[PDB]
Order: C-alpha cells, then structure tokens, then sequence
C-alpha cells in the first residue's frame, strides 16, 4: 500500500497548499490597504509641509509690515 | 477507478502548486518594485521641498532686505 | 513501475510547496519588517516636522519680541 | 514498515509545526508594533491636544488686546 | 497493536494542528484588520485637528478682519 | 530500539503543542484584552479632551464678555 | 502538656475547615472570571458605538468656536453702539 | 523520652507555623479576588455611565441648539420693543 | 458496576456547571438592579447641569429685559 | 440503586437549568422593563425641570408687577 | 436479573446525561441573546434620545409663545 | 501517641497538598506577567546614513530659520545707526 500511503502525503500537502493560498491572498490585503495608507500618507505629510511653508511666509510679511509700521509711528 | 480520480486530484494539486509558485514570484516582485519605487519615490518628494523650503527662506529673507532698502530710499 | 515513478514526482513536488513555504515566510516576515520601519519613520519625521515649525513660529514671535525692545529701548 | 512511515509523516507535520511557531512568533511581533504604535500615537496626540488648547488660547488673548487697542484708538 | 495506536495519535495530533493554523490565520487576519483601522482612524483623526487648527485661525483672523471693516466705517 | 525513540518524539511533540495551545490561547486574550483596553483609554481620552475644548472655550467666551464689561465701565 | 496536646487537635480540626474556605475560593476565580469577560464584550460594543459620534461631536465643538465669534461680534456691536 | 518528646513538640511548632502561613497566603488570594471585583464594578459603572455618560454627549448638541433659539426669541422680542 | 459509578461521577461534575448556571442567572439579576440605580440617578443628575446652562441664559434675557425697563 | 442515583442527578442537573431559564428571562425583563422606566423616569426629570423653569419664569412676572 | 436492570437504569441515566448536555448548548444560544439585548438597550437609549428631548423642544415653544402673551399684556 | 502522630503528618501533607495548588494559582499569574515584560519602544540608531541625513536635514531647516533672523537682526542694527 505504499503508493496509497504516498497519496496519503500527498493530500497532507494539499491542506498545507490551502493554507499557504490564504496566506498569499492575506499578503495581497496588506500589500493593498498598505498601499491606501502610504498613498494617502506622504500625499498629506506634503500638504501639512506646503501649508506650513505657506504659513512662514504670511507670518514674516505681517511682521515686517508691523515693524514698518511703528518705525512710521517713530 | 478511485486510484486514477486520485492521481487526477494530486495532478489538480500540482497545477495549483505551480500557480502558486507564479503567484509567489510575481507577488515578490509586485513588494520589492513597489517598496523600491516608494522609498525613491517618498526621497525624490522630500528632498525635493527640503529644497524648496529652503529656497524660499532665503528668497523671503532677500525680499525683507530689499525691501527695507526701499524703505531706506524713502 | 511507472505508479512508483509518479510517487517520486509527488515526492518532489511536495518538497518544491516545503521549502519554498519556509521562504514566503521569511519574505513576509523580513518585508513586514521593512514595511513597518518605513511607516514609522515616516510618521516620525512627520511630527517632527508639524511640531517643529510650530516652534519655529513661536521663535519667530520670540525675534520680534527682542527686536521691538531694541525699537523701544531706542 | 507502516510505523515507520507514520513517523515520517509526524516529522513533516513537526517542521510544519516549526513554521507555526514562528507565526506564533509573528503574531507576537504583530500585536507589540501595534501597541508601540498605539503608544507613541496616543502619546503626541495627547501633547498636540495640548497645543491645540495652548495655541487657541494664547492667540484668542492676542486677538483680545489687539481689538481691545483697536476699538480704544478709534 | 502499538503501531496503529501510534498512527491515531499522530493522525489526531495533525487534525489538531491544522485546527491550530487555521485558527491562527484567521485571527491574524481579524486582528490585524483591527489594528490597521484603529490606527489609521487614529492618525486622520490627528491630520484632521491640524487642519482644524489651520482653518480656526485663519477664520478668526477674517472675523478680526471683519471688526476693521466695521470700525473703518463707524 | 528506534520505534521507542519515535515515541518519545511524538510524545515531546505533543507537550509542545500543549505548550503552544496555552500561549495562543493566553496571546489570543492579550489581543482582546488589549483591543478591548485600548478603545476604551482612546475613548476615554478623546470624550476628556473634547469636553476640555468646549469647557475652556466657552469659558474665554465669558472671559472675553466680562473684559468688554470692564472696558465698558472705564 | 496533655492538655496543650488536645487543643492542638482542635486547632488541626480547625486547619481542615480552612482546607474547606480554600476550595471555595477557587471555585470563585473560574466561572465568574469567564462572566466578567462577558462584561468586557459589553464594553467593546460601547467602544465600538463611540469610534465616530464623539468626532463628529468635535467637528461639533469647531461649529460652537464659531459661534462664540458670532456672539462676540454681536458683544462688540453693542458697546459701539453704546 | 524527654529529648525525644521535644523534637515531636519542635515538629509540632512547624505545623502551626505552616497553619499561620497559609492562612497569610488565603488572605493574599483575597486580596487578588478583591481588586478584581472592583475592577468589575468599575466596568458596570462605566455601561451605565457611557448610557448616561453617552447622554451627557448627546446633550451637547441639543443643548446648544435651544440656547440658539432662545436667543431667536430674544432678538424677536427687541423686534416687538421697536 | 465501575462504569455505571464513572457515569454517576460524570453526572456530579454537570451538578457543579448546573450550580455555575444559577450563578450567571443571579449574576446578571443583580447586575442589573445595580446598575439600573444608579445610571437612573446620574441622567437626573445631568439634567441638573443642563438646567443650570439653560437657567443661565434666562438670567441673561432678563437683563435684557431690564434693559428695556 | 446506584443507577436510579445517577439518573436523579442528572435529573437535578436539568432542574437547575430550568431554574437558570427563569432567571434569564428575569434578566431580561430587568434590562428592558428598568430602562423603560429610565424612560418614565427621566421624563418625570424633565417634568421637575420643566416645573423649575415655570417657577422661575413666575418670579420674572412678579418682578415686572413690582417694576 | 435485578443487576440488568440497573445496567438499563444506567443507560437511562446516559440519556438523561445527553439531553442536559443539550441543554447546556441552548443555554449558550441564550448567552448569545443576551449579548444583543445589550445592543437592544442601546436602542432604547436611542429612543430616549430621539423622542423625550423633541418634547422638551415642542413645550418651549409652547411656553415661550405664552411669554409673548404677556409680553403683549406688559 | 506515635500513630496518631503519624496520621498528623498524613494531614499536613493534605495541607501542602493545598498549598502547591495555591502555588498553581501562582504560577498562572506569573504566566500573565510573562505576556508582558520585555522592552518598549525601539530608538533608532542604525542605517545611520538615510536615517541621520533625514534628522540631519531637519535640523539644518531650523538652523536656517535661525540665521534668517540673525540677519534680520543685523538690518535692524543697521537701519538704527542710520
Ligand atoms: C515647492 C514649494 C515651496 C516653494 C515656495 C514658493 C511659493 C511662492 C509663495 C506664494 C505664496 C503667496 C500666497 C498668498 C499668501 C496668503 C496666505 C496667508 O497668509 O493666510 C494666512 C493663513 C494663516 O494665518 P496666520 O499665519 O496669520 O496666523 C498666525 C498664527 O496664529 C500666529 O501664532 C499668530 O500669533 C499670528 O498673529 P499674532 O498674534 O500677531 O502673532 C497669526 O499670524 O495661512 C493660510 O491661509 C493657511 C491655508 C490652508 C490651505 C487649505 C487647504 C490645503 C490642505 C490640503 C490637504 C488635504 C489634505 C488631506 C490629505 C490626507
Ligand atoms: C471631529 C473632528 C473635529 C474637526 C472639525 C473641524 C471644525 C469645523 C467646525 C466649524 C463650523 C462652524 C462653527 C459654527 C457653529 C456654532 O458655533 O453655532 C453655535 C451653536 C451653539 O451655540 P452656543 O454654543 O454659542 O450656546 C452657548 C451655551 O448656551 C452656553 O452655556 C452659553 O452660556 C453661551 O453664551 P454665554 O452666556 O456667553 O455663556 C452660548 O455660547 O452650535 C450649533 O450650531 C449646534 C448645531 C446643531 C446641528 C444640527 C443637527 C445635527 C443632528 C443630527 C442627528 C439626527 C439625529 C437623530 C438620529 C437618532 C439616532 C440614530
């Protein structure tokens, strides 16, 4: 019966393969929802970094301005 | 007669072994480019408005200077 | 005996899905590594970042702050 | 015989069993990088939390004694 | 005979491993589900209060504009 | 002889399993525990925190309504 | 002396009582614990129901920062108009 | 005799002392089953609370909105008064 | 005879669960009462506050209306 | 005799099941039938509070009476 | 013969055994049940929410409609 | 005397019996403690050369900023004395 005893490893094989394919296709989600956050991610780091740029600037102009301003009044 | 329909079930399994193992490697490649392609991606970006940020300082800092030199041709 | 042939190919095959599922766990694990590191860093950079130019404002605030005393004081 | 190959079959179902020991080990690694992230998370969300009410305060009194020299000097 | 008592023994201990991985993958998949959610919704909620702050202060500096307004015509 | 030696292996196999049953069922309620703790302590925080905001926000509401009463009794 | 003795056997006597208290006790650990997790289950739903609502209660609160403003310029219409 | 006799009442001391520190151990077991009932109860008053807890957020909208209509009223009878 | 005393040991041991059953029923029963009671008292309790916020804004119209005296 | 022992335990086993059943309803109802009131209770609430403002809103009109 | 007869009791008694194990199985689905009459008091809660305060709402408007009536007498 | 001794130990025995179920008790707790322990959260210190630039780069910005206001500063000075 060794042939059967070798289908029988076989079929242990088998269950095994399922498995590894679940894991394939649980690879995939992360690789996928991971790919959503880090698109999302840098995308919004940059924004927040151009907003704060922004932000530098304005606050500079408005203190030179002020600062023109009360040398006007001196 | 049941031993052929097994051997036709392990031939099964070995077919979707090999689309495994396709899958396994395309599936490596997808994570290494894709990793890859982020890491220079994410650098590229970065680099590139640490530049920028850095530009920009120093022309705000020449626009202050130029403009309290109008002030000073008043 | 071609029935012994054929348990040897599955021999092989089984050994092929073995080794190789070592592998992918090793690519999963090893790549899970990377993948987190890279997420945390850069989060880490982010708040960095985002808390940083506040201060960077504050200081801004803080040079006006020395400077209108210099205005005042003269 | 049979014994014997029975045995064979126990030593690949323990090496499958080594490979679940190490998803025990994964699954270890999973669930602490959460908690760190959590952690750190929670963490500068309460600090920016802070800032958040320091900010709106500090500046919502700046705007209070700007106005309150506004409407004085009118 | 001791030999078959073995190959039950062993023939449930598989059974009751495979019940094992199967239970550990699905739990790695719900939990890490879970954990990705969580701090994902944690960290837009944390984007989301920095550009509360953004559009509070500037809103407010249009409401202190506003006042100008007003007072330049009264 | 070496049928023995076999049992020894599957009996030390079966104490590892044992061994790994109870780690992954206390790790199992690590996970809900801790899940369960940590939507709770977010939960907790973030109600704290934004009834902090709208507490002291009203209250310099009031603050700002009792300076324009001084103010208006100069 | 005997009379010592004695007490000592009143107090194993005692002793075999407390055996008894142990037992209890442990009783007490099991099932109890396994009903407080059903008490954590209710919280997790609590949780989960509150995952959202409060952010929208805070987007809540921003709208209440403006009305304050609103209130605060109808406050500085009113001492202008004396 | 004696000598003997004393070693028994030596042996004897052992026991008691086994009798004291087990009862010290139950008492630390006690401790271990009281905490956890707090921790319990804390969990009971926090459904109830997130209920309540719950209603108190569900009061700050509502809330405001009345305040808002009030001040409606308000304003209708400045109307009236002009 | 032994499996029959086996089977009454069996039976002994689904006793012990059987009181554990009337445990979770007197658990929950009183569960419940507790913490009925006590969420009763802290609603009121909450109204209490919110009277105080709207009783507040009555205090502020009727300055408004002295201010129309 | 053993036997007929046995299947009396058993037997008593089931018995408190039952008895469990009942306490479960119990519970039940105790979960709803409270809440309800919480319903009737706090409406009584609202009803005090309504009752407070009412009040109040007399002592404005005998303020408006004593100008 | 009266030891037969017993042994049947025994069986009798195995039964009995069986049935209170299903019992204990429903008493489980119960548990179940009342895991969502958890969920069915928050929906109570809802009600309260949604109909007691809509109440409260509709009786203001009454009263202060009366208010008016006086102040129309005032 | 001596038999009932005997039978004394026999009981204590029991006792200790009891106690190394306590012990269990023990150890079960200490395997709670054991899901925990270990370190916190990991600090960076290696790859030096990505890692370092970034932090590196951060900083730099900040020092820019600095040198930006020095020089304003030195405007300043300079616009004084004239
Ligand atoms: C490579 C690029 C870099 C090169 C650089 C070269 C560029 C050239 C310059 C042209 C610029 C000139 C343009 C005109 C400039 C006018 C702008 C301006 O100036 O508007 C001012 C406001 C801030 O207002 P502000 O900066 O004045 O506010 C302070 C601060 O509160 C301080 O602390 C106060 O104190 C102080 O007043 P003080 O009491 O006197 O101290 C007050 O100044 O900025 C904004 O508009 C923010 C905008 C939000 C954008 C919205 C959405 C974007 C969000 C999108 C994200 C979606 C994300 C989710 C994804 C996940
Ligand atoms: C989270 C992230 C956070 C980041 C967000 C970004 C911020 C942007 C916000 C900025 C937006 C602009 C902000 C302006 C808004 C604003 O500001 O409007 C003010 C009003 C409250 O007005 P208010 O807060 O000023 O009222 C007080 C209070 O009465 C105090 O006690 C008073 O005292 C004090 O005056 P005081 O005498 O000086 O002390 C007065 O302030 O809010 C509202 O609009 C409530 C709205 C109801 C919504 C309606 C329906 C919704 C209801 C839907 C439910 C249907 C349900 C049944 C379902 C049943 C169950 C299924």
């Amino acid at each position: 019966s060794e042939l059967q005893l070798r289908v029988r490893q076989l079929v242990e094989q088998v269950e095994q393969i399922q498995k590894e394919q679940n894991y394939q296709r649980w690879r995939e989600e992360r690789f996928r929802q991971t790919s959503e956050s880090t698109n999302q991610r840098v995308l919004w780091w940059s924004i927040l970094q151009t907003l704060i740029l922004v932000a530098i600037g304005v606050w500079q102009m408005r203190h030179l301005k002020s600062f023109f301003e009360a040398k006007k009044l001196v």
